[PDB]
């Protein structure tokens, strides 16, 4: 019943639940995983905050990151570009999720740690400069995954769909130094990469970004 | 757009797993599952059939066969009522009509759309074939979630979703399908070897007494 | 025990029974997978052959497909021991009154009825795309191109139905236009399948 | 060669490092997934600390909780407890993954970089509040990690053993809110669970903390 | 203590894969790089025969059999200096030397003790049967980052192994063995087809005109 | 192409045959794998019998361990198949110089020499272990008692053996032992197999 017990044991259930199942990957990922890998990436992007100057709230930071895909756990959640679910689907979806987590809190949660709970499960995305990083961090592992696949010789084309759309939400967030940097520094390596001259890639961020 | 297309995806099928999250002994694809309604339905078309019922065969199994072929775009909660209400699963069915209605536009050459609108519309309706979908898909449920609980899997998820499954089962027991599966199938898995260590004989004597 | 409980669960165990055993693939697939697929494209084929004023049995064309490979369960002398088996196991755990029933489910349904006809060929539009599937992966076993070849081959002998007219004209060439099929050998082993 | 690309690409390659490898296990966690688990835990035990009126760096907390089995990228971690391995061994192993940190860092990271990257990737476990918290945010992951195998049936007892000495470690820390507060309200949910009573584990949690 | 926790052991061998982390199309256990470098150990004692050379076999076998058997209780790095150097390297040798003498005291019966001893003692010594087990563990590691580098694995990290296994395989061209193996073998994997896609014609040029 | 490269390579395959295809299990073991763990077992067993004072020809102990499952790489009429694809696969990919001796390496190892007996034994311990793990980790397929029972018998039936007699003393109780394994039959088919 009601306790941390139980929350604690279902972090282990998110090793089992995996990104944009369907489509062969040569790299399979849980949500677990890419929640580590998110967190990782916007432990970086803060750094280069930081030195640009920007004051930044750490435990913001943190949490959004880290607990931003949780509620993976009960309702999944769509990863691939706008195909078949329009923008009121979408939202649909979300208010589904939103009442889930309302629910998983009650019945699970002591009331004790709902509140922080409630807090830690909440949107992460918004315009603060974390919500940001968490907005960036998202797409940059997503970029990342479908590079990956891409990389390894997979053969579909919707990986070069979502490496597009990935790279076009970063490009929103071109007032920042984290994307400057991204853009500058980390871009141009992915796209030096043998045999990614070959792809669609290196034009798709041309268009992308100019 | 193409069939290629359509064939490709029927793959897709195989990497796309039931109730992922809480730790299954063995796990089953969507596009097993499938292939175990559609044999269940078969079974009880047969039932059907021996008790002198007229069947539509192309209906039993086109609606055995392609009842969660949209799973492939949108999950579909299998789990008993948790976090979601009856109206929270009601947007969710939303969702996936317009989804397919969209799959269907989007990928489908135009000759074959009317068929495979046809094909993934919601099966469980109240003709007998519907019916005969309703009950092979929660025989399936019952038999996934008693295996886990013979193997003393410890999620108390299993006994809940057994005792729903079962539950509904008994909804349609004017059914000759589901009076044949009561006196004779259901016996049959409470003498496996090993049950009187479970809970199941109990919990199965309450949800009849209940029901 | 006898009983229709036994069969049930041996559904289950024809998820565990795997397609091109032996060999290193980057994708595996069940026996009741397989069945799955060949039951859908049997299904598409229906549609195909209806549209062609044919009259299609529906109840043949998806009891052929569906059930072509439950007898892996067991196993031209291996078609003896195999038949004998499905024979024992329907007189064990079958209850009398389903027997005749499941003797027909089980035989073997490739004949030269439509039904038996779209069931040989969707087989082989199955094997066709596992095949094909491995090579797009960069499978480097040979195999697959020979399985490929094969599967193609025995598809093309049944040119005269409507279902290989549509998979030849509008099915394959989309095969053929996947990203990267240009460097291996489909395009040429196509060409000479199909035609010479 | 030197970048910030190459360090987000080793992010995944975590994914493929497993926790005590060779004993079967019914579920197996890459390095990936328990660093995930071991940062919800410390998140957790941070806000214990500070409902107890502490003041929890939270930079620090997550700091250490997320990038501590990082290393494992190059040189393997032994989870199982002391064996074969002596402390002189155990201290060797310790330099030799403290070397070869230096030397990732020196090859893969920019210069710029290599400062906070020398801070994240060294020793987070030390006496401070934060470095407590990852001290035992380790173990209750380990904890669990080996009650589900024992709960799911596993055969082997190397679990039990590596249960009582992970729950031995974490009742040293027992003057910390937060230990006090899993030996209270979480410690007793786990031993409740079905089957545990027929375990070895209540008596040896018992024995260990009286 | 006893031979059954021995035997169990063995299995736990099939759970242990080569060089974790970096993306592989295909893993292979230490159980499984065991008995292709016993079988390639093998070859070469055939080769050293037909040279009339004597070999010792029971030496050759259980040097190749048994020489990552340690990798149950202490990881090895395959790959190259990279992060570790030649003295860090030599403190993993130490670690593991004793971590065996430890597992041997603990675990296998006292009659048994000196054989085990024998028997998961360092290999690779300057006898014939030693070097052939220096050459054949070489070989392997050449085989596995063969296959990457064919399938056109985007990391750098395999055509360095190969560079550095087939630099290390011409240092021992004085024996039969490895003539035989640059005569005939390294041919057949340089004509294979595709090969000429990927950069070994010319690394391994390199590699012997370097050596 | 004829030589020995293509022979390293085939080393790999062996990777990908899995032993008992075709059933639900928590651990599935190559063929390779297998390979290894017979030898390894063999040699435990020829140093068992140097310590009962027999001679033991260690070329041929290890020879026949492990190479006694390569031609499953191929495949009584199955044991006809198996011979001739061996015998075909040596003329054409050994280079003749070594033909005799892979000749030699490949054909069947379980004879009467003491070399031959303990293969046959250690095969069966592999087995045998295969299928107690499965139990051990609550595999209900109760094929897997059937085979323990078979590996235990076939074992006995090589009692005269000092390996043998030791397994009996010394190992098989250090199994029985383990934790569960009164919840399950093993204890009493062990003692109905080891005395009846
Ligand atoms: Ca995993
Ligand atoms: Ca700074
Ligand atoms: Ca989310
Ligand atoms: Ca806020
Ligand atoms: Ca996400
Ligand atoms: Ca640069
Ligand atoms: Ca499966
Ligand atoms: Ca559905
Ligand atoms: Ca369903
Ligand atoms: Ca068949
Ligand atoms: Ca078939
Ligand atoms: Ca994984
Ligand atoms: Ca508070
Ligand atoms: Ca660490
Ligand atoms: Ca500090
Ligand atoms: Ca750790
Ligand atoms: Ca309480
Ligand atoms: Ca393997
Ligand atoms: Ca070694
Ligand atoms: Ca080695
Ligand atoms: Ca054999
Ligand atoms: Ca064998």
């Amino acid at each position: 019943g009601m306790g941390i017990h139980q929350y604690f044991q279902s972090l282990s259930d998110l090793e089992n639940i995996y990104r944009c199942p369907g489509k062969f990957k040569y790299q399979e990922h849980s949500v677990a995983e890419h929640s580590y890998k998110v967190t990782s990436i916007a432990q970086f992007f803060g750094a280069v905050e930081e030195d640009a100057g920007n004051e930044v709230n750490w435990r913001a930071l943190y949490e959004k990151a880290l607990n931003h895909d949780y509620s993976e756990l009960f309702i999944g959640d769509i990863k691939t570009p706008v195909k078949y679910a329009t923008t009121e689907l979408r939202e649909m979806l979300s208010e589904v999720e939103e009442s889930m987590t309302k629910n998983f809190i009650s019945r699970e949660i002591p009331a004790t740690f709902q509140p922080i709970y409630r807090h830690l499960l909440k949107e992460g995305k918004d315009s603060t400069l974390e919500g940001k990083i968490l907005a960036i961090s998202d797409k940059v592992d997503l970029l990342y995954e479908s590079f990956g696949e891409i990389q390894k010789g997979n053969p579909e084309n919707i990986f070069v769909e979502i490496y597009s759309e990935a790279l076009a939400t970063i490009y929103e967030y071109r007032e920042m130094a984290s994307v400057k940097y991204f853009l500058k520094e980390i871009l141009p390596d992915m796209l030096a990469e043998k045999g990614i001259e070959k792809t669609e890639l290196p034009q798709l961020t041309t268009e992308i970004t100019t």
